[PDB]
């Protein structure tokens, strides 16, 4: 449960570097 919180901190920065590529 922990682990998602740290996760999530990752993978909504990738997805935001995803969207800053175009």
């Amino acid at each position: 449960f922990i682990h998602h919180i740290f996760r999530g901190i990752v993978h909504a920065g990738r997805s935001i570097g995803r969207f800053l590529t175009g």
